[PDB]
């Protein structure tokens, strides 16, 4: 399938134990994709103060289209020192490893795979 339906647990930035996927744009995009498959990927919503508390490179999910079955269509866009690798819509948040943190909510997304 080109698209996959996922329910991503939304985590509080201060609860997050592992604050990024790695050290290169190519690595964070690979680890992000792997965690999304193993269902070990969380989502932190981007506000004032949130990105400085997380490790670059960032991986964002951004809106790719305007929502089958309640699931918003999104795609992966890494960012490193102000440059993004990818081009897409509004940020739904930043992806992080999930290692058992209690979510505040769930975000239903359709991921281009
Ligand atoms: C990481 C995809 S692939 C995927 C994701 C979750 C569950 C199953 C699969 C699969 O390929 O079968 C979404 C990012 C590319």
């Amino acid at each position: 399938k080109t698209h996959v339906q996922l329910s991503l647990p939304v985590l509080q930035v201060r609860d997050v134990l592992v604050r990024g996927f790695g050290d290169s744009v190519e690595e964070v995009l690979s680890e992000a994709r792997q965690h999304l498959k193993d269902g070990t990927c969380g989502l932190v919503e981007v506000e004032k103060g949130v990105l400085p508390q997380l490790e670059q490179p960032y991986v964002f999910i951004k809106r790719s289209d305007a929502a089958p079955h309640g699931h918003v269509m999104v795609e992966l866009v890494a960012e490193l020192e102000g440059i993004q690798y990818g081009r897409s819509g509004e940020t739904l948040g930043v992806l992080v490893p999930h290692v058992g943190e209690i979510p505040v909510a769930y975000r239903k997304v359709l991921l281009r795979k």
